[PDB]
């Protein structure tokens, strides 16, 4: 096909300033322009956006600036003949680092020390509290971009790494790969269980009371996927009961996390506001995907990360 | 003529429960006995201690359970004929992990999110705040056990690593090493400056107003060495002025850090209570060194980590 301009929907501001992205693409080979929420599109238009608007169905191509596309109506794009791509592939370093940071925070007790800092308290941990990630086990559920970003960093810190993916096939830096059939075996002996799957009707509610029972009482859950992969109320009950020790949570069933959620108040819960992938260079990272697909369009090659 | 007993001074409790350590020393071939602060010593005694007591100068050998021995009067041990060893070599994984945790905390803004957690605030970072360690520069000052623990993990996370040591000679995972006379060159372009030297006459007050001026305004100091390597009042002044952005501090010129230190109150300072090396297995890690040196002394070999 033939792209005549890239419209940058104002919604991209949920992850990056639109002007930074626009200017980053000054040499793309088609003009790039800010688009407000009430604009119309037509033949030749590509649109980069955070979320979906029905107006985009008059464009030739929509690039979702997120990895997760579970809030796009994929069926309506098919019918309109509008291509849809996502941003999978670009979040491995940011998420991987964040998750390494969560794990090190728990091992080295940094969050407890931060709490004490507010009170000007020189508070020493219990002797049994501080440990090293070296030699501890992590299970990574989902072994795509996010999961591999986590795996690589965990392995380099000397962790024992296992994980779960649909094929069960070997993955670089993972000692043992399990199919989803064997989730309970995969999580049972892990100090950390990390969720890195898309939200689909197959992964929704995957981690609930029975999984928390299976998990070690000294283990922590990490959710950087989507909130509804966990049954949130079961997680609260598990934390209350001591079925698991704690959790690092970047995503929730309702975001922003409501103020009356019990999750805020657990010492060994870390709440982060859907920012495990945040980066001051997100504009460059998304721009690279746009450049790639503009080359594919020019040459008549299949688009990267095409959803429909 | 042999070591006939190992006394465990009560001061070891500053780091680990004494009876955990005593029980870890059950293999040794000499009895292991708790010693209170009024114990007398004599020929054939070895003593494991946190700090110095003049009573130890009647013993044959003191093992300091810390890496840093700056609080010991090394001069008087020589005249008394008492050997003195330290615990250098066992803190690379713990401190390396803690420092990686500090740097990831700053990059990923985890400390800011923890502050917000207390307020149930879903506070989003400014676009420029979150970054990745990958591609950022760290300068590690001191390239022994602690500094190489730091370096190896920084390198594995994709950082650019430079550093300083007395000889200025190469070190694995350090792309450029500088002599101490080139400290300002080493630190000038670093996003993180990590201190990992002993406290000596040479290093006391190494990092002061001129060093904070040279450092990038966006840089963070990490001190896991000893407080007095920094001129603490100059660090406060630099943070007030914005000469640097912040700091992760495990050690202080007075410990416990007084409740009225200005350092508690900076958002981008992390205070930790001299616990970057804390570990639930410290008793095992130190016992290994004791076993090693009991065997060295028994056989007439040079002692490991002999100071005097
Ligand atoms: N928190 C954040 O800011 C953030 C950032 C990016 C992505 N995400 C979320 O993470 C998801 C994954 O992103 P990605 O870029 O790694 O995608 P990806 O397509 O590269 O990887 C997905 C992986 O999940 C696996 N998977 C699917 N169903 C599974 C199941 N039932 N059990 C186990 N594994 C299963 C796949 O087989 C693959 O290994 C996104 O869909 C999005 O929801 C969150
Ligand atoms: N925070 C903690 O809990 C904790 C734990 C262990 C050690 N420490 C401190 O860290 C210090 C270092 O321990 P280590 O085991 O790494 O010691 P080490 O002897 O293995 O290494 C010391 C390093 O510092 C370097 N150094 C000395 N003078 C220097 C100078 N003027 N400029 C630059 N580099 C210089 C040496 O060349 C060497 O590379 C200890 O003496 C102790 O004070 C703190
Ligand atoms: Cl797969
Ligand atoms: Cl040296
Ligand atoms: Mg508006
Ligand atoms: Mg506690
Ligand atoms: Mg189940
Ligand atoms: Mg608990
Ligand atoms: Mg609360
Ligand atoms: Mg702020
Ligand atoms: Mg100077
Ligand atoms: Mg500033
Ligand atoms: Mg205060
Ligand atoms: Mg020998
Ligand atoms: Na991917
Ligand atoms: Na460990
Ligand atoms: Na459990
Ligand atoms: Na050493
Ligand atoms: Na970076
Ligand atoms: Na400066």
């Amino acid at each position: 096909m033939h792209i005549e301009r890239l419209a940058v929907d104002e919604s991209v501001g949920r992850a990056m300033p639109p002007q930074r992205f626009i200017e980053a693409l000054s040499d793309l080979g088609v003009p790039v322009e800010f688009a407000g929420e009430d604009e119309q599109f037509g033949p030749g238009d590509a649109v980069a956006s955070f979320g979906h608007r029905d107006a985009f169905l008059d464009a030739d191509w929509v690039h979702c600036i997120r990895a997760g596309y579970d809030e796009f109506p994929v069926g309506v794009y098919e019918e309109a003949g509008t291509y849809l791509t996502n941003s999978t592939g670009i979040h491995g370093t940011t998420v991987g680092e964040t998750v390494a940071g969560y794990m090190l925070t728990f091992a080295r007790r940094l969050h407890a020390y931060r709490d004490a800092q507010h009170d000007h308290a020189w508070d020493l941990p219990r002797y049994e509290e501080p440990f090293t990630l070296a030699g501890e086990r992590v299970c990574v559920v989902g072994l795509g971009t996010l999961g591999r970003g986590v795996v690589d960093r965990a392995a380099a810190l000397g962790m024992e790494v296992v994980g779960v993916r649909r094929s069960g096939d070997p993955v670089d830096n993972v000692s043992t790969v399990y199919t989803p059939d064997r989730l309970h075996e995969a999580i049972a002996d892990a100090r950390f269980v990390v969720l890195a799957t898309p939200l689909t009707d197959e992964t929704e509610g995957m981690v609930a009371a029975p999984e928390f029972e299976t998990m070690r009482e000294d283990a922590s859950l990490v959710n950087v996927a989507r909130g509804p992969v966990v049954v949130e109320s079961d997680l609260v009950a598990a934390l209350d009961s001591g079925d698991i020790a704690g959790a690092a949570l970047d995503v929730f069933s309702e975001e922003p996390l409501p103020e009356d959620s019990p999750l805020w108040d657990f010492e060994d819960v870390l709440i982060t506001p859907h920012v495990s992938a945040a980066t001051s260079k997100y504009h460059e990272d998304v721009a690279a995907l746009i450049r790639e697909n503009i080359e594919k369009i020019a040459t008549g090659d299949e688009l990267t990360n095409r959803v429909v």
